[PDB]
């Protein structure tokens, strides 16, 4: 089967639309989620006209290889998607309404920078290529763009899901290419973080700084070496569930900062031991003081700093 | 082959059932479970009747491919069931009665909130949508729904197998939509979670609360700082089983409320030290004598409060 | 095809057998195992007999599709068998030979009671509905039931693989099913839990017991604790590879036991500690020596009572 | 299409050939391995036969379908291999020449007791079955077993590829199987095992033994609990990696044998600060230098002992 | 259907090209990658020639089926390649244009001397088995070599994909194959890495040497033995991400080294105390003082000559 002759030099007009019923498996690693939809499909073949009278019926059911069918695409797939066509109907004027369910899983990246406080746009290209007999142009019919309402993505809140309705057309292989975008809005639920890492992590570190109103060296570096030690396994933990990036992450920041002042109350209960060793107890004193005071709030400001360069 | 004419302007009615046959893997953290059941479907096709005395049969067998079948799809699966047609028998009035053999990863969200202690109430929605001849309405034959008396979903105790007879009729994409809720009732075995989490978290914690029948600062701080990673390392373990919640559960709230009581024996060890150094050792056994009675008691009660919240 | 036509009111007949050639993936978490092996059918269809003078042919073979062959099943499987036919050869007397080659995941369940010193029965179940025209009943052939020399299963014996003769018949969903029980019996390969966890796990024990000759409190609360943390390591080693369990396992057993013994060393190690501050060291001594004959003494006598009410 | 038929009461020889083209996923614990090879197949099959003159063709190419083929299988493996015929050519006489290019997951067992200085034979069992005309056996065409020099098996080094030309041939079932064994060996890279295992386990064993240097109880207590604590690190590492075994390794052996040296060193530290104690300082003095040459000396004697029991 | 006759004694060019549409999944453990890309054949069959001005049409389009196809495959790849034919078009002259769009899991391998400053060359081998009629030889047309904009490797730079435009032509089992090599070079995203692995495996290291300016056995004995347990952890983690090599990493060497300095700071650490004991702190005074900027210095120069031996 040939695709539908021109009345013009006009281009075949593909109405597309998704409308999402299971959204799941959103690996922040691999940068992929899985979908379940509806694919509607829609374009008119006058070879499919026919009389009612004559035929009986209002409107006639095909199967998929009794009709040409557009070779739609995904862009942004692992594989092809497992599709099941759902109807074929054709209208008396040869109006060709296409639908399938899918499922397929979908590559798109993610921006890391805020995590977990980070929102992200997940894309679903649909794409026909032209062939040589007619062009092939891909449009949005709205009315069949939409998702379910139980559709939930474990850990995340679905914002939006709507197409940017002009196609980007280009050419590639010497053919014309009509590719949609459909975007999926999405927030992340940052609730867990606070008392899974945040605060665990926060509460570690304000333990080490009970080395502050301590003379006893020995005490003071289990201290600060034991605490170090639980920060490492968190981060550990943290780098374990993200993919690597090649820039700066909110909590990669924080997590990465938090080492330096682990580092410098080493140097603070170091320095404190030599000097009252040193028989200089009333230097080191001086020292411990200000550390007490110094530590919390560079810590403060320093949060400060950070949450306003990533936010 | 096209759906069974109408007497009147009447729905074609499909009887439906799900039997359980296997009941496997309920990862919490996917919120997914896999099902092998069998799927039975009944329908009135008028163009399929015929006369037993004629025919000489009581009953005629046919092919999926020789009939017409109802496109029957399920709302909450991964990708499409894995199925292979058990039986299709037709009675001399022209009913169908349809047998299959189904295997599905079932996608269906747990409340975590009182974990370990939750239980589940798992879907399994049947979907069939109308075509443009005849609107098709599902409904459920109870004699043709349950479950085997071998179905363990491990780590789980099954109650109930039930499905909500009267189906949620609605429109999608200009279209009938008639949806069936088959409901598996789940209650979590808590058992393990006593002698492989609880018991082991409380033992650590009593450890830690012998420092205050210690006045050797060195050993009270290896005592809480230990325990404290002790805790940590259940506290990963715990969160490495359940997927991320937008609020708490119970065995979330007790863990993170423990990390506190952990925060304020460092504080008390601080506090008892620096006033021994200070010599007011007076002062330093108050405070300790005080916290022997205060952290069991708090404990106690703040556990009292939370089980209430929770339960 | 319809099922060969009764002599009398008698049932069909399917002879079975299972010759197991692959045994693997016992995943003891999952409790599932995966299995290659043929799969035997014999039946008499009156249908295909023959006379060998007038066909000259001894034995006819014939294509799947050509003839009526049962639609058996198994019931404890995840998904539908990988088959592929092997062979279908009919004597003169129009017995059917059906071979055909299979592999399938297995759901059976484990009884962890004893582990690792426990014994399984795996099961394998086949199962065939009954027609309307005629009863479908199996048969076990023992003659083609056996397995592969070969066939091991990492990390278990294999002791047996027989088939319960007589099948358990039953109505379901108002038809007939006829189920036969293949058991295969096997041991677990306790050997490796000895040098990889029972022993290590008695080392540190027994190195926290090395407190019981040490006044130094600082230094006995670092032994107890620290041996205390590796316990921890162990059992999370531990029921990382194990389902969670509505009953208590030998290891799981043995394993929370020991977190009592560490329980009352820490008491024992405090007890010693306030008694030396109190100037009471001659009392901490009586404690100490007799903790050194009660600790090991309570830990044998406590065995002897597990190890008896386990096997 | 039946089998060609024989000449005298002589069985119909199969020639084979395995050339392998990628070898991968070599799975220690579940003792798998994957691979992407040709299989090739030749017979003679009378009824093909031609005369060149006459026909034109020097050689006749057939499609699967058009001809008979023997259903040779794989013993060893998972599921049935992923198979595409490449090609199907006729000779004159009738000798049949075909070639596929398959993928299958072998299953063959591994020996760990030199780990991780071991060498593998791996096994590929090739297998036909006799049918009721004719009796099938396998042979090896030496000319068409090989390897890809590219073919790389991460961690191994591919020794050589080789087939015993002799079939196994016996009876299953009452009918006459001709299997081939297809050996692959290999010789494990124990290189990394160096650096990231043996040394680092060296290392911190004898950091432990700096405790005969020292008279200090507290620090020597922190010196071999500590180091314990990193060995059993390694000893759980080491376990992940391999599947468990009914026989000991050679680092299983290893590994194990250093439990007792820190259990004999906490000893050690134990009665030396137990007859400082006593005001018995000379006594300890003299079980502290034994030890600092009895600990390696026992330690390098003990792994002479080990390597010799084990190669 | 046979392959084109040839006009002389000349071989069947095909013409080739790989457009990559997705890469992703680039496993370093596996030494393997997934690519989803267009695969382009074009080659002239006289036989399908056809005068433009007769037929009407410029271009014909043919299925898959009709016409001969040459039988390309992928040499490393772990499958057979998920392909979905695009499009066949053919001009007056007879020359076919394939099209394709295709997925596979890619086994190349990877050097990694320079991790995590490393850069790879993937390979897609191309192949063609000549048949015996007629031998086919593969080219590149790089007008139909390329890759989409978006593809994105997480934590590569993608660098180039090109195509070695001679293949390397040989003989396999007497006949003649055509094998083209298509490079995708990438360069790893270090970046990450930094922040990760590098500097907090310095941080525990600097805090090793602060005992270097401490007199206190058992606070230094913890501080040296934590920190190299510290080290252990990310030892762990690094092997964790890599494979076995044969050969020692950039990492690897560097992650190794820093054990010799853990090992030289315990006998660092011991001497000064055994001297301390021996009533000679003047001599262990001396050593402490140089241990200051031995080990930095050594530290230094060491990474120096590694840096230079690996870059
Ligand atoms: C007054 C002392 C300040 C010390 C500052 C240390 C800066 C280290 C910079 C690291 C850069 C990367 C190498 C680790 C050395 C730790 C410092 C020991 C301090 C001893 C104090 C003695 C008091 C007289
Ligand atoms: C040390 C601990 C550091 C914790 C940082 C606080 C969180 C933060 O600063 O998070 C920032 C997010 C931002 O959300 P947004 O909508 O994307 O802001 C976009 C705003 N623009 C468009 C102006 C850039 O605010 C929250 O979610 C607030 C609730 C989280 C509180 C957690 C407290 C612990
Ligand atoms: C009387 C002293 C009370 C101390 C209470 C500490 C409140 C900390 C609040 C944290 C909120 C998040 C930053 C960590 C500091 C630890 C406290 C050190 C106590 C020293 C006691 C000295 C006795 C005179
Ligand atoms: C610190 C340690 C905290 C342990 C909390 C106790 C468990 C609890 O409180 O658990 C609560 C569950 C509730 O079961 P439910 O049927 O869902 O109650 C529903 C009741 N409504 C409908 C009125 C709300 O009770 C159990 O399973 C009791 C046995 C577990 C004892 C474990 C002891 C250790
Ligand atoms: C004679 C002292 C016996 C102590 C027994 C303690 C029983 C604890 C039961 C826990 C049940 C779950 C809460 C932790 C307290 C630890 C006990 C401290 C002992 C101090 C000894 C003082 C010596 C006079
Ligand atoms: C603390 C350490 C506790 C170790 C417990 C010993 C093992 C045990 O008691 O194991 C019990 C198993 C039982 O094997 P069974 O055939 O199933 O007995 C069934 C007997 N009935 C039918 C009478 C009930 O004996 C063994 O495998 C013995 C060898 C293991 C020795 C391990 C020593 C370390
Ligand atoms: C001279 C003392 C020798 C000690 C030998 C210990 C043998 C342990 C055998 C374990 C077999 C399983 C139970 C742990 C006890 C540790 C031993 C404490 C030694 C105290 C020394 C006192 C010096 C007078
Ligand atoms: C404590 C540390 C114990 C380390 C044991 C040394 C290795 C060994 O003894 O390994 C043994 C392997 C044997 O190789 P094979 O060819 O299989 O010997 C077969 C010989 N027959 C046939 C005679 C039995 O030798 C090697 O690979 C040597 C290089 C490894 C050196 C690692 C040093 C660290
Ligand atoms: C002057 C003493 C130098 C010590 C050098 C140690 C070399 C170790 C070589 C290991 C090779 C693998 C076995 C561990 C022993 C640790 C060394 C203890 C040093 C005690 C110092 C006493 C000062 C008089
Ligand atoms: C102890 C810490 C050791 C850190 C080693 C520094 C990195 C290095 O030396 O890395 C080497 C890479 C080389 O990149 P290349 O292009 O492949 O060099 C090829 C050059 N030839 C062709 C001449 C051989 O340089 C970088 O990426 C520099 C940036 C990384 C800085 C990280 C600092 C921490
Ligand atoms: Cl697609
Ligand atoms: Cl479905
Ligand atoms: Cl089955
Ligand atoms: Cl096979
Ligand atoms: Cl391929
Ligand atoms: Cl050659
Ligand atoms: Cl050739
Ligand atoms: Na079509
Ligand atoms: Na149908
Ligand atoms: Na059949
Ligand atoms: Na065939
Ligand atoms: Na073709
Ligand atoms: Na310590």
């Amino acid at each position: 089967v040939s695709p539908p002759p021109p009345i013009a030099d006009e281009p075949l007009t593909v109405n597309t639309g998704i409308y999402l019923i299971e959204c799941y498996s959103l690996d922040d690693k691999a940068e992929t989620f899985k979908v379940n939809a509806f694919l509607s499909l829609s374009w008119k073949d006058r070879r499919l006209a026919f009389d009612p009278v004559r035929s009986g019926v209002r409107v006639k059911t095909y199967e998929p290889e009794a009709i040409w069918i557009p070779e739609i695409r995904f862009v942004n797939v692992e594989n092809a998607r497992d599709a099941d066509v759902v109807d074929i109907s054709v209208s008396p004027d040869g109006t060709v309404q296409y639908l399938e369910r899918f499922s397929a899983r979908v590559l798109s990246p993610l921006d890391f920078r805020r995590f977990p406080f980070d929102s992200q746009t997940l894309h679903i290209y649909l794409i026909v290529r032209s062939v040589d007999t007619r062009n092939i142009v891909l449009a949005v019919d709205l009315e069949k763009v939409g998702k379910n309402d139980d559709v939930f993505l474990t850990g995340w809140d679905i914002e939006s899901f709507t197409a940017v309705v002009k196609p980007a057309n280009f050419a590639l292989e010497d053919r014309l290419e009509s590719k949609l975008d459909y975007q999926l809005r999405i927030s992340r639920q940052y609730f867990s973080y606070i008392p899974n890492i945040i605060l665990p992590m926060l509460f570690i570190l304000f333990i080490s700084w009970t080395a502050f109103w301590s003379t006893s060296y020995e005490a003071n570096v289990t201290l600060v070496v034991s605490t170090l030690i639980a920060h490492i396994a968190f981060n550990i933990l943290v780098e374990t569930n993200l993919p690597k990036t090649p820039y700066m992450t909110y909590t990669g920041a924080i997590i990465f900062m938090i080492y330096l002042f682990y580092f410098v109350a080493v140097i603070e209960v170091t320095v404190q031991h030599y000097l009252k060793v040193e028989s200089q107890p009333a230097r080191a004193a001086s020292i411990t003081r200000a550390s007490r005071i110094a530590f919390p709030v560079v810590f403060l400001l320093a949060n400060i700093i950070l949450a306003f360069l990533f936010f």
